[PDB]
């Protein structure tokens, strides 16, 4: 298994180690590198002329002078102030007229201001400076270990770093910290491995996933709530659409985790009752513990009042335009039938600058999902604008370890699917491909088992002042059992009788419901994984198709360390995936942990004229190629027919699992000590 | 310390000696008065002539046919027949022609009607009318001295009534009763000093202050909420400007006495949860006490589900409409930027009658301020039309007694504020005045303190019919310690570059929030109570202005008894600011009761440039002389800036506590014996 890399020139190396420059240490500041220098006394106002938009850069002067939020405080996106300031910051940086006075600003900021607020406004001009288009941004895990593991490996790597080195190394094993090379290795479980407090514990292992919140967190910055979606034409007016597509497949791919561990459906709440799924952070900020919530949380108390009220409105003002069919305010007024009023539901979801007509949002223009995010998180009111004590759900990068954020985003999703279930649905005739059918599928063995896997969490720990005087030292090492699967093929058989340029996709949904008993398409449409799409010209007669998993588009190959990534540029290459497809679902997660037994799923295989691609998603998501509504067919109900179309099939598979079933088996000292 | 007087004509004299002869021994009728005879006679029909609207004397005949509220029945302009009733009376005393048949009309009135609901039509009217304005009107505790005294010492009136005088003068001295000249002097104590069932009890000698009880009456009857403000001209387009000024001032006001008595913020409610500050009205009516809320009243029960899903939807409308930017309905459609919405808003939450474009409001049009009320009162179902069981919420006389009063409109004002965020901020540069510098500003001590007050109480008791036949007696007298400070001066220095008429404002805020950290301008402008508004001359270089406490416009001297106004009209004269500035709040109470050691606040100045008064409210508060906004700067949130405007000053000040420092110690036998 070889990973696909990618060619670039010499401007692109020498911007690519620049940029990976100001992403070493992050915690900690270097008077000894380039940066420093140069950023400590650039002057912005002086450079005035160096950016495109000056009124952009007068915003953030002027808010500078007045002060951002200190070095060594929590930084989140979710609160007013800090994410104002880091909008303005991300402006300076977006309008900046060439590379090297974008580097300036970056260099500036490094060294001026809040380490979390730079990071988060950097990675995020690094996505959208067109300049800087293709560079390969370093993993997230690596950059906020601190938001990827838990306490306990923490506080190991603290204690190596104090005691500059291993005192007792025969010793240390048995608290899985070993030696490597010149490395010092850290074995680090999963929460359900140190506490259970109560059964979705289980899940742990996907939950924090880093590969998983990694995901989440490049989702985000691909295109913050906060900003237009302007910069990428067409998606702009498919926002709505990319927003249901992404939850609902995030929503339903977490639901064969919970299927594979009977663990049943995604749980319901109430605002006026005990929220019943707790969860207990085990990470840290510099100044706070994360704010834990006790299984049946009494959510409805004082604090929280005027905001549960505003909760309630906001989700009454939808149910109410379903019901009398139309949305009205916003500037506008949309029948549910309109041909905007699929991205309309989508924007007002989740609030963002497009559903305003704006480039970015207002302090005052409420969102749903942060004031949901604020109750949910059990988080006491923030001591000031600048001190907060952080929950999993102020963070883009811990979100999905939350039963709640499930919980909350599939509410979300539900309105939207009963939206959609006023749309004209799918016909027969429309989906039917006259001329091409498919005669079978057969796939090959599911098989699911965990696989250790390492990462860079130097950034955890401080260096010396002397050891600031030779190069990083990329010393740390995280390792941790992550689900994988062996690669499996798709073998499709077609009979056509014309030739065409067909598109085929492949989807994995649920064989049963909850309780055991057989799925139905009416109620179930919006709970099958897209895992492939792909352009293929049939030929009249018998054509034979084989899709490897490895070759699905739908995801990515892990993520390379920056060290590695370095010895990569010198051969004038990047890693094609962490480039072009950065925010891809990991391949090793496309598939949900199986069981011993095999658990019971469907796989289906769809095939559909190839026409237009006039108004396509390429310039976000690659896969994007078509014209047809994100996840078609199962994007919206289907007219209920008892004769399934020729050009579809449903194939019974079983995910079996092998090797130890539970990751923390692989961190048990006997076990790695062999 | 003198008190202003002004000069009025004959025709006046004999216009207020007209409408004093009906506010005597109110509860009683006088044979051998002349107002008897004239409105037991008097014929509305025979002289329709004499109204400028025959409609609505009709209207009143029609009504009157069928009967009106019975005589000694409470009265409360918050249950429908009642309120009809004495609009309808309302009417036939405006519509009068001239004084003389306002006069008939009102003698008719006081024979034949119900007393409290003639009292109301009456006090209204005579502010209402042309010809009666300036009229001075009686002191709302001297009227309605059941609603402001508790029956503890109201039966004690009772017992020396009955015992015709004092018994054992020596024995009645232990129980406030003694004797002066030819009065007898009740000392009262407020309920703090009888029953402490919660905390807010400690606030019982504002709460239930009568200058700060008339005061909210005053603002009742000068314009009703089911009244339209078109008599007043501009006002009417600004009644919602007014309405915010008003309440956001007052639950200032209140939070001030929180802060110095360690009681925070105003708290919030849920109309599905119990209600944690309860209110016991040691209060009376002729048939039945009082309704009492206990503490954690279970408000959500049978009987208030319905009326509480009409609260939860007014609510949900105003938070939607927040949302969508627009307020539909009501035969319009505004925008919340729109010129009219500040209005809408007001108008909205009040229901009054400006929000349908109408002269006075219908029955169904439900009132979100009357139901609250209603629940909130804790009072069981009204027996029937004329018969309720009353509470301290069904009178503008006694609402300031109850907590919840403040936390209802405090929940109003949260939604009112909320829309202030939606508005333009006061930019940097409008706030500026060029040219114009605050160098300093000096306060003087700030020092609070108990001082003993005297009203007329004898309408408390029933005359003799021998008693009728001589002088209306003026015999008793409640005696209360009431909350006081030093005059004080405000040192203000200003440098200018050029001469301007400038505006000069001064603020009173808070320092520290209910935490004891500092206050923050984004989150806390609406905390600023406004103490003075007047115009001066600037001229080049230094200027050195001098304001005195008993100067500032928004306050007035304490009310007289109807004694002391006979007296002063002999001599062609009214109290200025008993005529002029009636609803003016009682300058006594300007300053929280302070604290021994001082308790932290900061006055603030702002200067600025005098211009436009196009749209002054001067007909209805003489004060509001300009064309800015009500509460400028503090109406709305100004954007944020960590930079001050060089023509405001913010000046650190402590609010001093003398003497004892609980008022009951003054009521103490030991204490006023000597
Ligand atoms: C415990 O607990 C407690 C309780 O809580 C606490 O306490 C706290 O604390 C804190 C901290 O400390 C604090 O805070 C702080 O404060 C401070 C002070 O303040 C003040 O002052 C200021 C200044 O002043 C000045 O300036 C101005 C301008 O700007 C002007 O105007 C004036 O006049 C003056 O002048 C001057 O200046 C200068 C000096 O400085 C010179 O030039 C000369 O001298 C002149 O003359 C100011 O600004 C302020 O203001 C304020 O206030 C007032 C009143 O008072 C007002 O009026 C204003 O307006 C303002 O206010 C306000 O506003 C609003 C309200 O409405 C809001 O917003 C707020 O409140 C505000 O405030 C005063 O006056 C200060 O300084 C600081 O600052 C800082 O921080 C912040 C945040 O926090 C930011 O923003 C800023 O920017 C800054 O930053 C900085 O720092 C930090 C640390 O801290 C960091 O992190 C950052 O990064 C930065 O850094 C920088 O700096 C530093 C110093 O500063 C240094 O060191 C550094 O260096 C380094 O690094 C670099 C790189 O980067 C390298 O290169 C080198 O080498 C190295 O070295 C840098 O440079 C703050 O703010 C507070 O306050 C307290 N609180 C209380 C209640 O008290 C404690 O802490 C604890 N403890 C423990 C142990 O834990
Ligand atoms: C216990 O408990 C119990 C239970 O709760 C109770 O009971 C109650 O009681 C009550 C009280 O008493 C009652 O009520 C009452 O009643 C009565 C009776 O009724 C009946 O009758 C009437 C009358 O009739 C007549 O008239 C007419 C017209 O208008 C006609 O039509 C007829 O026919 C007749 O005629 C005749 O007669 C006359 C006389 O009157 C002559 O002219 C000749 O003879 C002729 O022929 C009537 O109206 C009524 O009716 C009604 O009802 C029916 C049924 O039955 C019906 O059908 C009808 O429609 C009617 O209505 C109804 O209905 C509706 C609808 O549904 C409703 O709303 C209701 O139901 C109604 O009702 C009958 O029949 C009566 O009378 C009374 O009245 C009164 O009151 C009221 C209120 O309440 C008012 O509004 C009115 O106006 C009146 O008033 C008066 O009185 C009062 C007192 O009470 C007062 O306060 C006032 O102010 C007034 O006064 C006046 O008068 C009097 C008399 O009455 C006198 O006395 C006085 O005198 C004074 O004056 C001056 C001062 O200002 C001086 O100057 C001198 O000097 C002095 O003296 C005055 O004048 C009532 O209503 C009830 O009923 C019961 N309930 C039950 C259930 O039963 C008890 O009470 C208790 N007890 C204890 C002790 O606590
Ligand atoms: C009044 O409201 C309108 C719309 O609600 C505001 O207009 C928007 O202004 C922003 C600029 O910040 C533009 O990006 C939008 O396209 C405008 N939308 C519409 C519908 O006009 C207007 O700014 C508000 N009034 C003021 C003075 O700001």
């Amino acid at each position: 298994h070889v990973l696909k890399t990618k060619d670039v020139d010499t401007v692109f190396v020498e911007r690519q180690k620049k940029v990976l420059s100001l992403f070493q240490d992050v915690d900690q500041l270097n008077t000894n590198d380039e940066y420093y220098k140069i950023g400590k006394d650039y002057d912005i106002e002086a450079n005035i002329d160096n950016y495109t938009n000056k009124k952009a850069v007068e915003d953030f002067l002027k808010m500078y002078r007045c002060g951002f939020l200190p070095k060594y405080n929590e930084f989140s996106v979710f609160h007013d102030k800090l994410r104002d300031e880091a909008i303005a910051l991300f402006h300076l940086f977006y309008y900046a007229k060439d590379f090297d006075t974008f580097y300036k600003s970056a260099a500036f900021a490094r060294v001026h201001l809040n380490q979390g607020q730079f990071l988060y406004a950097y990675y995020i001009a690094i996505i959208q400076r067109k300049d800087t288009y293709g560079i390969v941004l370093p993993a997230p895990y690596e950059i906020y270990p601190e938001l990827f593991v838990n306490i306990d490996t923490t506080y190991k790597m603290f204690r190596t770093k104090m005691q500059n080195g291993l005192i007792n190394p025969e010793a240390a094993v048995e608290y899985g910290i070993v030696k490597e090379d010149n490395h010092y290795v850290y074995y680090s479980n999963y929460s359900n491995a140190i506490t259970y407090y109560n059964e979705e514990q289980r899940l742990a292992y996907f939950t924090e996933d880093i590969g998983l919140n990694a995901y989440y967190f490049f989702f985000h910055i691909h295109l913050p709530f906060w900003w237009t979606a302007e910069k990428y034409g067409n998606l702009k007016e498919r926002r709505g659409e990319m927003y249901h597509y992404f939850y609902d497949q995030l929503l339903t791919r977490y639901y064969f985790e919970r299927l594979t561990n009977g663990l049943g459906t995604i749980p319901e709440f109430s605002w006026y009752s005990p929220v019943k799924t707790g969860h207990y952070p085990l990470l840290t900020s510099y100044y706070t513990p994360f704010s834990q919530r006790p299984n049946f949380y009494n959510v409805h108390s004082e604090e929280n009042y005027e905001k549960i009220r505003f909760l309630d409105a906001y989700e009454n003002y939808f149910v109410q335009a379903l019901q009398k069919g139309v949305f009205e305010g916003f500037g506008q007024t949309i029948y549910l039938n309109d041909s905007k009023a699929n991205s309309f539901v989508g924007n007002y979801w989740q609030d963002n600058a497009d559903l305003y007509g704006e480039e970015v949002t207002k302090d005052y223009q409420r969102s749903y999902e942060i004031v949901a995010r604020q109750v949910l998180g059990a988080a006491p009111k923030p001591f000031d604008k600048y001190t907060f004590m952080p929950s999993a759900l102020d963070f883009y990068q811990t979100s999905l370890r939350d039963p709640t954020f499930y919980q909350l985003y599939n509410r979300i999703i539900g309105y939207f699917n009963q939206f959609k279930q006023y749309l004209e649905p799918h016909s027969q005739e429309k989906l039917h491909f006259v001329g091409v059918k498919v005669n079978n599928v057969v796939v090959d063995k599911l098989v699911t088992f965990f696989e250790y896997y390492d990462f860079d969490a130097t950034n955890t720990v401080f260096l010396t002042e002397e050891e600031l005087k030779t190069k990083y030292p990329h010393n740390l090492k995280v390792r941790q059992p992550r689900l994988n699967h062996q690669p499996f093929n798709i073998n499709i058989d077609i009979k056509a009788d014309v030739a065409t340029d067909a598109v085929v996709k492949i989807f994995m949904g649920p064989k049963y419901n909850e309780n055991g008993f057989p799925i139905t398409l009416e109620n179930d449409w919006m709970k099958f994984f897209e895992m492939d799409w792909f352009t293929h010209k049939i030929t009249p007669g018998q054509n034979t198709i084989v899709r490897n998993s490895n070759e699905f588009v739908i995801f990515k190959e892990d993520s390379l360390p920056s060290t590695e990534l370095y010895k990569l540029l010198e051969k004038g290459k990047v890693p094609f995936d962490m480039s072009e497809d950065f925010g891809y679902l990991p391949k090793r997660l496309m598939l949900p942990r199986g069981t011993k037994g095999g658990f019971p799923f469907q796989f289906v295989v769809f095939v559909y004229p190839f026409e237009s691609t006039t108004k396509n998603l390429t310039p976000y998501e690659k896969f994007m190629i078509d014209n047809k509504p994100l996840g078609y067919p199962f994007d919206r109900p289907v007219d209920t027919s008892c004769f399934k179309q020729p050009n579809i099939f449903f194939r019974d598979v079983s995910v079996y699992h092998e090797g130890e079933y539970h990751a923390y088996e692989y961190n048990v000292p006997a076990y790695f000590s062999h």
